[PDB]
């Protein structure tokens, strides 16, 4: 009966997800996998097999290794938890999809319309219901595109600049300044005056946060002409 | 007293350089008594700022009042340290051009009116002075150099001086994206039809940064 179309629909299911990661890494994945998530009853049900399948598009090898090693509905479990986190989904769904994206080899699909999609009157959709839509759309063999996220920017200056410090050193926020011409309107500031501006002490250094906070002067300097 | 006054005078005078010219002659001590040690310090602090203008309102007989208007504009919430920044401005561009800075003579001061005592004393050691701007400063700039909200077109203009928005082995794929305007928006939840407020500006502002840094455009 159900046992039957469950395993027919399932069975699916994981077919098209071993196609799209051109698994067709494949053998391991398997209905009775998909079956041991849980009971389908169970309230989280589809979001727990929606997160299992994502992360399976996200990471095949990995996931299989999992697999085997019967944690697959734990790392499921833990996925919506960092998605449910407070300002965590949007920009969680945008490196999941990156990922997705990864593996998975004209207008495209991305995290807003996924977040649309989902979720009710004009607000965006809770995990669960987000990467069922997603999922949904991986079946209809749907492309997608993502948009890096704001803390992306931030992160990608403090790993590109080399630095023993974890902060960025007044050293290098001059560095930075220099490589971008730099370092009331015709005043030019030195890294140092940048530092003072916004209340930052040089031993502590430039912090991520700091770094964003800063940003806005870095612009206006450049826009100004002042150096 | 005028021997007290006198020599005040003749600081001011000093180190403005009108000390044989005309704008030393118009200052003269019975303007100061005309004039309480806030409202003294502060028509000497406009002096040292505008010699010219002060001397023409004080043949005008407002320079007390424009002196109540200085401790006035000072003596607001969080108006004294910014206030004091741009009035030292004025006052370096106007005499000279290791420093003093507005938390120091806050510290060394104790309000407007001993303050700007103190700074008037600094002035008579010769001491240089260091001002910087405030962080709203760098927003607001960028609005003036007109919707009330920045466009979409004008967002892109702007990365286009900055040589971004599009007008070799990646440790992320996102590192060779070279967004549009659009996307710039798109990134930050930002509406096209609202445009980006200075609060946006702050925002977008880190990426217009990779942007240039990334080297993608």
């Amino acid at each position: 009966g159900q046992g039957a179309l469950d395993r027919v629909a399932l069975g699916g299911l994981l077919n098209t997800l071993a196609a799209r990661v051109h698994c067709t890494c494949g053998k391991c994945l398997s209905v009775d996998d998909l079956l041991a998530l849980g009971r389908p009853e169970e309230p989280g049900h589809l979001a727990r097999l929606s997160a299992a399948a994502a992360l399976y598009l996200s990471d095949p090898e990995g996931t299989c290794e999992d697999i085997r090693a019967g944690r697959w509905a734990s790392r499921a479990d833990h996925l919506l938890a960092l998605l449910e986190g407070p300002k965590a989904l949007a920009p969680g769904l945008s490196r999941l999809l990156q990922r997705i994206q990864a593996q998975t080899t004209e207008a495209c699909v991305d995290p807003p319309q996924l977040l649309r999609e989902a979720g009710v009157a004009g607000a965006p959709g809770s995990p669960g219901p987000v990467l069922a839509t997603l999922l949904e759309h991986v079946g209809r063999g749907s492309c997608f595109h993502t948009l890096p996220t704001p803390q992306y920017f931030v992160d990608f200056v403090f790993q590109q600049s080399h630095g023993n410090t974890p902060n960025i050193s007044v050293a290098e926020l001059a560095a930075l300044m220099q490589r971008l011409g730099v370092g009331w309107d015709t005043v030019c500031l030195s890294a140092r005056d940048v530092m003072a501006v916004y209340g930052l002490s040089e031993q502590t250094g430039v912090t991520p946060e700091a770094w964003a906070q800063l940003s806005p002067a870095l612009l206006q300097q450049q826009l100004s002409g002042a150096c």
